[PDB]
């Protein structure tokens, strides 16, 4: 039996889907989203980490000269300084007072811990949503993971569910992402081969292991101080070690819709956005036949108390006649007010209670109990507590029923002025017939 | 020096970009695409392979009976058959003539070679070009791999190049892809958990190594023949071993634009589609100053021969008056004809020859040598050979020059009829003037 629903993508909000069927007593399923995991597809652009600057001992050539030569190493600098006369602890290092040259050499390399302390610049796109749904109905009460697309049928109790395409493609990850340990950053990182000194990605590596490193750290050698051996040099400090303090708080503290951001893999958990279609194929063995169910009749509804609070702040008492005791599926056919319980034990004592949640000062909604249907109506007070630690169980529909007091006054006004306008029309049509004839 | 070009995404077409600059003698770069690799992002949906049907020996209980149990194994079938009376080679297996049962049991498993002989169903999206470009100018003559987006500067000879976003996002891979060894198949494979018996994906596994296997092979047990031990059963033949003979030929034989399709990773090589923007940042050290270049003057052209064949079928000798010998850059400013050589050795002998490829019956194009410019004009014959093993070196622009013989005849006809029409208009207007005076 194919049935379709559309549940909110709201975690821990148990949606009730009501399946009325021809030969069988109606069935209510609960569909509660236990988790979701919106996971982007990632392309690694490059790895960044602190640089190491490699500065050998100066090749001081006493009484001679020592030409420099190029090398392939990143940001490599080499210069030969003529006319040095350096001292060591025991005296001058060279015999010649001026015919000496110091070869100074320095270059940049990936740090020794870059395998362990690095940030990955990713492009992030085409997110796929996996949800954990709890399905329950009758004896079946089971939790199953499903990919939220029109293309993964998951078995529950012999039923197959397809959780159709998520209503919106939205995701909190921008097109460019930086990932670092537990944290994710929306960050327009500099393209590979164009990173700049003292900013994130001043050195860049296409992978943690890659032999080829882009480095642009503005390393410049300068001439050694007179009589001093030290290979002096200036270089712009590590842009990664600037980023680590400049980061701010990560996307986990900033994502919309209450998303909780996690890494390994990069995913946005529990984003309370959109709605999930469901296709439900329920077998006949799930239902009970109308010959088995109680013949609930003359169902009526009285609301004992109602508060339009965020929890199940209203209490209905349902009263009826029945031929036998037994379970009945119970539902509210209006989003004005949702019900706490999916099923009720109908008993020959002829009365039942059902708890409901609404956002409106005067709801009206058609409850059913098995085949029987009735209209509940209430006067609902506002709550006293301004703020609560839980989300609404209602659908936030606030427009009052036309039988409510506000709409009653509106009806009395509009029928008063309309009746006066009708009398004015009657008078004018009467007179204008006379002035047509005469 | 920021400069921009746009090269055809045609492998081995040696596009030549001409830089004209105020302080410096002009420069022609070659930009030859050696390879492209259009690689889709792949999400693995599931693994398919031939199933192994596991059928234990029949548990025949003599003089007794057996219950049986459901097991959480794929496609698992079990039935107990009452009243068996089997014969082994030496006689009846059981004493009792009807108080016996055979427990027949069978289930589906993944085949033992599914680690090796399996097909992986992927979704393919947001393909990224990588291209191998050969850059040459002067003594710099070098090959660099670049990602073709506006976001990867590569250094050649101290010059940055950015190969901008490919003009079209086309790729030969459909949204759903099946990969098998060297082959890629465009194939709408069945969603996971919905594969059907005897067709591709009758068994499905989310990964090669996963513990959980979907199976839907229509395995059914049937009663053992009287007096025979054999566990009879029917099952639909492996949908993967049907697919292997039904595949046909892979996307490698069918992709548009001449794409060559390869795996590990899935990539479409050398697709001849679109054009690649280029940004150049050439340093001044690459140029030569106009004080150093030849002062080429009195440049004039005659075309010694021209066939508008797919190769460089035209030859144009350039007569010039220099002041010194030197290397001059040479370029053709009109895309009706592409030159073969980017530079020419200017000699005091005052003549040299240049080869060009054209597709039109009569091109005219502004050749330049250093600063000097002249218009070459030709009358080009068609080639004799109907088919050639190589692509056109020209841009396939075929409209003739307005000074060509066809357009000369059109100009004669159109100016003759236009002149006669103007004379008729003048006669009419003059007659209207005279009859206005009268």
């Amino acid at each position: 039996y194919e049935h379709t629903a559309t549940i909110p993508n709201v975690v821990g909000f148990p949606y009730k889907a009501h399946i009325e069927r021809n030969g069988f007593s109606p069935m209510t399923l609960q569909l509660e989203v236990v988790e979701t995991s919106l996971e982007p597809t990632l392309n690694l652009e490059y790895i960044t980490c602190e640089y190491k600057t490699v500065v050998p001992s100066p090749f001081i050539k006493c009484c001679g000269t020592s030409e420099c030569s190029s090398k392939e190493q990143p940001d490599y600098q080499c210069k030969v300084y003529t006319g040095v006369y350096p001292f060591m602890w025991g005296g001058a290092y060279c015999f010649c007072d001026s015919e000496n040259t110091q070869l100074s050499e320095a270059y940049v390399d990936r740090s020794d811990v870059c395998k362990h302390d690095h940030a990955s610049a990713y492009k992030a796109h085409t997110a796929s949503l996996k949800a954990t749904i709890r399905i329950s109905y009758g004896t079946i009460n089971q939790t199953t993971e499903a990919f939220v697309n029109g293309e993964h049928a998951v078995n529950v109790g012999g039923s197959k569910f397809i959780f159709g395409p998520i209503s919106t493609a939205w995701s909190p990850f921008d097109n460019k992402i930086v990932v670092y340990k537990d944290d994710v950053y929306n960050q327009d990182f500099p393209p590979y081969g164009s990173g700049q000194p003292g900013r994130f990605g001043d050195i860049q590596s296409r992978t943690v292991e890659s032999k080829d490193l882009y480095a642009n750290t503005a390393l410049k050698l300068s001439r050694p101080s007179p009589g001093v051996v030290h290979v002096p040099y200036t270089q712009t400090p590590s842009g990664f070690k600037y980023w680590l303090k400049e980061k701010g708080s990560s996307l986990n503290t900033k994502a919309p819709f209450g998303c909780k951001i996690k890494t390994n893999p990069v995913r946005a958990m529990d984003c309370a956005v959109g709605s999930i279609p469901v296709s439900m194929d329920i077998p006949d063995s799930a239902f009970t036949r109308v010959v088995d169910a109680p013949a609930v009749t003359d169902l009526s509804c009285q609301v004992v108390v109602c508060t339009h609070s965020s929890d199940f702040g209203g209490v209905a008492t349902l009263s009826y006649k029945t031929d036998k005791p037994g379970d009945c599926a119970v539902h509210s056919h209006s989003n004005v007010a949702t019900l706490q319980e999916a099923t009720v034990k109908v008993k020959t004592a002829g009365k039942v209670t059902v708890h409901f949640s609404t956002a409106s000062a005067s709801p009206a909604f058609k409850v059913s109990v098995c085949d029987a249907k009735t209209t509940c109506t209430a006067a609902c007070e506002p709550p006293k507590d301004h703020i609560v630690p839980y989300g609404a169980s209602h659908n936030n529909q606030v427009f009052p029923d036309m039988s409510g007091t506000a709409m009653t006054w509106v009806q009395r006004l509009a029928s008063g002025l309309g009746g006066l306008a009708l009398i004015a029309v009657v008078v004018l049509v009467l007179v204008t017939c006379i002035t047509m004839r005469r």
